[PDB]
């Protein structure tokens, strides 16, 4: 074979969403320090006992002559590597060794130059090549969420390859990004079974999100495993809306806010909605009216005539949802009248004193806006799924802790995770502060028995990078913001997965 | 003399006092799970070495009492090769025999083929494999409680550490667990997929390090105390003394298999139990808890902090309508902690303890101390914010938000203290145990208690104690505190912890 003993070759690369990798000669995209420093790591390592045994070991990077007239002359040669250079026009390049061919420069370099591993870093002609011909068995690839206009393209990547590793979402201010391995497709000490005191031999979950991603650092992790976790081992049970539902108890999710913006890859989520909905909470609203006139319906149902009367709201007018989120965020404490009553003036505004009090004593541990008002909960139309949240402050950064009753998995929680992570970044920005994490606490968390067929779909789905937030930075009062202030940059997802809602 | 005799393992079950045996058998009822741990440890053979030799077995060795001790049809333990040592019996049948260890160690290594040698005792035979430095590795069974015996377990030397902790399990008799002592003497692609820092220095803190198997759930808490004082920002706070702090934590706590009341430090259970009865009777009287000689609220029902904070026309020890208020009289209006509140508010806890009998799969089982309109009237707005009930399989478990959380002081309280809640609605309503699911928001530590918690890290903790509770109590306000009780704890000594305000 022409290609005998020229495989196990390794790529890095980083790959725009049209597959675009060069333009002009010059890499498509501003400048990603964070990117480089990760090329540069992955491609310096050698294993510390092959390092003991040959302390002067090197990896080799192999690349095409374009490429090598792209870096920057006094990055080169590429330090601590040695710099193998492809061409047919180039006999000898400063500090590197010089091949005609692949081929030829693989055998020459494992039988003669003493090094660890071989790397491929581009471009398209090399990658073609290394691709075509099944010379890869792993590809360490850098994901950008954009389109970059471009002239040179990453070859498409064959079925025979998976991702199994996926770092956390990263950002610049014009882009978010994540690292991720793609293979080829072709047990713990006794001890640890042992000392769980449990059986020795478990069945293992009925239902696994992802089961080839092994290193599984992306956030959205932490809701695909919940998903898994509540189908596998929940208890089926009845439940107030008459359809039953999967349910486990007891989660915490985290969120880095500096990083990405924590809106779902795995289906597409109805973004407008979450911040129609964040902005009506803001202004106080309990007139459900004021969303269905945005096109904005997830809380249509439950200010409909049949639903008002089937629980004792005879006397409501539709879509008056009584003294729900808006109401307790602005006016606790108020008599609660009709949607349409003037409450200037009455009751606490905690959100308003929240908000200052961040400003003036930000190590204040009493920063919680609560919506659990025991006296009104039987005027509401629903009691409040996310009942509590509270701030925190350190280093400068805003933190959020949110406590949520009872998490509809499939339908409530996508929107209720990306809903605290904007009002957490709104408050950050009209404080003055950085962005830290928005911790979730999920109790009663559930998937309704007509879910599980959508759900097993959605946690096969292999992550997206997540999107980033940009909020309008002339916005200083927290009733000011409106929807065209408020911008998800990046936004790339699997299709939209209905899912009906029991009520 | 014992050339080649080495690398014994030895399993063993062990009371409080070290007694083992009594009339020659176990000195405690039966543990089946202990048995069950016993025969899984003992007759495991790795696959690569089971592929290679298919009928490859261990071998168990013990004394000849030992051998007498064991029902008759069990003998010998199947699976496993039998070897007794007597110099007065000569013949066992299916077993192999010997008059001394060395002898029948050498015999088994050089003509016997097997996999690993273990040793079950008795006393004699313990003693002499670990005078004589043979054990490299002890599967321990800790019992919480003294049992009366003749046969004792030799101490173990200072050369062995303990490596693993299981979880504390329970009978109705005792609280348990299994260690491992052994003596003494990260691909990359996970570094670099984090997309952070390759080189990471350790933390600073680390709690219990020689121990590698840490499912003792006391370990959740142990190692909160360290990542706050490895990665905790010192910041102010109200007090005046500067605290580490970082945010959002979640424990849970099987309550079905004990109580987590923290073995690392003897903990004022009783100061605990009274807070807890002064909740339930709604009472914001911190005389009614001085009365029984709990001092825990004394500072912040005085003239000094009333005064300092604006209550000025408050009668000392007048705390408001603090947690008792909100969970019997939720909207009621606060006058003074003399004032009757019969039937003025929601009494939310009567409210969700009757919804857990009638609709126990509400979605609502929610007792809320968090009360906007009361808090400026409050000597302290509640540490312990609100609270939450779960029923499935016939259990019940509770989530509870705490807002603020001083780890030294006033945690190791909160967790016993909702444990016990959580056991009393329990019994109340008919229902199993589930889990305790313990929120963390501000998690600190004093600078004035960074000693206190270094030395607390370092210890091992024991198993934890169980709850027993009258099961003829009915209602939840019938609880007296002779009625809460918690049995086989065992704990290492208080370490003092002063309070900053
Ligand atoms: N984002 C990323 O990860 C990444 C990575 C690499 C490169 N890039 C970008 O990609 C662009 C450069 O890549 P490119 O594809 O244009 O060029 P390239 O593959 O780097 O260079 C092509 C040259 O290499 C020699 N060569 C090697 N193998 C060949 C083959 N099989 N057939 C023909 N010639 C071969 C030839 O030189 P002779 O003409 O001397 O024979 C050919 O002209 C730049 O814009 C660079 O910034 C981006
Ligand atoms: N909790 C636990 O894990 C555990 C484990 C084991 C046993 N136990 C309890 O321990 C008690 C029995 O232990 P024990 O200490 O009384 O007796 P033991 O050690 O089991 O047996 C002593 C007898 O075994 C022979 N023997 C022991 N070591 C020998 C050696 N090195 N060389 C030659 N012969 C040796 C001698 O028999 P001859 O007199 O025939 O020479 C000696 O009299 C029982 O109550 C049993 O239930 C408890
Ligand atoms: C993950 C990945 N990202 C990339 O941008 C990338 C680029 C190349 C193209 N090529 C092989 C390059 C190597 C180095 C370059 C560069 O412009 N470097 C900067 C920073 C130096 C460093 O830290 O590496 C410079 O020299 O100024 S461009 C190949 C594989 C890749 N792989
Ligand atoms: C059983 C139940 N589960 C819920 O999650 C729930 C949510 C609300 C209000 N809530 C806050 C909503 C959030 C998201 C929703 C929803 O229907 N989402 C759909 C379509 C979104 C759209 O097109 O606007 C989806 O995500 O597919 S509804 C009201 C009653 C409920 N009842
Ligand atoms: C961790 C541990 N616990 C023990 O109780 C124990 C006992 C011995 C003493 N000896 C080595 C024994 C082996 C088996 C025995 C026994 O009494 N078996 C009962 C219980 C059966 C079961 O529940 O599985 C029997 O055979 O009926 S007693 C040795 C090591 C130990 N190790
Ligand atoms: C800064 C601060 N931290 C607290 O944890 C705290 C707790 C209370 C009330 N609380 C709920 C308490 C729980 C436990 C306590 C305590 O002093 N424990 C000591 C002594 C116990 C005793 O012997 O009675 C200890 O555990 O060492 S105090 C009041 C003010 C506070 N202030
Ligand atoms: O923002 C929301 C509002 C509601 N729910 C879900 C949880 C339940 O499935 C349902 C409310 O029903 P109850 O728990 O109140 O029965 O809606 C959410 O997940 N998020
Ligand atoms: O049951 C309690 C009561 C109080 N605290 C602690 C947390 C704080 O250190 C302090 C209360 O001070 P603020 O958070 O309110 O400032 O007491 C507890 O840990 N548990
Ligand atoms: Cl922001
Ligand atoms: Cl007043």
């Amino acid at each position: 074979n022409s290609y005998e003993g020229c495989g196990d070759l390794t790529i890095f690369v980083a790959v725009a969403l049209n597959k675009v990798i060069g333009h002009k000669n010059q890499i498509p995209w501003p400048h990603i320090t964070h990117d480089f420093r990760f090329l540069r790591n992955g491609t310096t390592y050698i294993p510390p006992e092959v390092l003991s045994k040959n302390p002067d070991i090197q990896n080799v990077v192999i690349f095409g002559r374009k490429t090598y007239e792209s870096i920057p002359k006094a990055s080169l040669p590429l330090k601590n590597r040695i710099n193998v250079i492809l061409s047919r026009t180039v006999k000898e390049v400063p500090g590197c060794l010089v091949y005609e061919d692949l081929s030829t420069a693989i055998r020459d370099l494992r039988a003669n130059v003493p090094h660890n591993k071989i790397f491929i870093l581009g471009g398209s002609f090399l990658y073609k090549e290394v691709l075509d011909n099944g010379l890869c068995d792993k590809i360490y690839l850098t994901r950008l969420n954009k389109e970059y206009p471009g002239d040179t393209y990453f070859p498409d990547i064959p079925d025979t390859f998976e991702i199994t590793a996926i770092s956390p979402t990263f950002s610049t201010d014009f882009v978010s990004y994540d690292f991720v391995i793609y293979e080829r497709k072709d047990d713990p000490p006794f001890d640890q079974l042992l000392m769980t005191g449990t059986d020795i031999s478990v069945p293992k979950p009925k239902y696994v999100a992802c089961p080839g991603v092994r290193i599984r650092n992306h956030e959205e992790f932490q809701y695909l495993d919940i998903l898994a976790d509540v189908l596998s081992h929940g208890v089926l049970k009845p439940n107030r809306t008459g359809t039953d539902a999967y349910s486990k108890f007891g989660y915490q999710m985290r969120f880095d806010l500096s990083r990405s913006f924590p809106l779902l890859t795995t289906k597409k989520v109805a973004l407008r909605s979450i911040i129609e909905e964040l902005l009506w909470f803001i202004k106080g609203s309990t007139n459900g009216n004021d969303l269905l006139a945005k096109n904005v319906r997830i809380w249509e149902l439950n200010g409909r005539r049949d639903f008002l009367d089937k629980n004792g709201f005879t006397d409501r007018e539709e879509h008056d949802l009584g003294p729900i989120y808006g109401f307790q965020w602005r006016h606790f404490g108020a008599e609660y009248l009709d949607m349409h009553a003037d409450y200037t003036g009455k009751g606490i505004d905690q959100l308003a004193e929240i908000i200052n009090r961040i400003k003036t004593n930000p190590n204040d541990r009493r920063l919680i806006v609560c919506s659990w008002n025991v006296s009104d909960l039987k005027k509401m139309a629903l009691p409040p799924c996310h009942c509590f949240f509270q701030f925190y402050v350190s280093d400068n950064k805003l933190s959020c802790m949110m406590h949520q009753r009872s998490c509809d998995l499939g339908l409530g929680v996508p929107f209720n995770i990306a809903s605290y992570s904007i009002l957490t970044a709104m408050v950050a920005q009209v404080c003055g502060l950085g962005l830290g994490e928005f911790v979730h606490n999920l109790a009663d968390a559930h998937i309704y028995v007509d879910h599980v067929d959508a759900v097993t779909t959605q946690i096969a789905r292999i992550p997206h990078p997540f999107p980033r937030l940009r909020l309008n930075p002339d916005i200083r009062n927290i009733e000011d913001f409106t929807i065209d202030d408020i911008v998800v940059e990046d936004y790339v997802s699997h299709p939209p997965i209905p899912m009906a809602m029991s009520a």
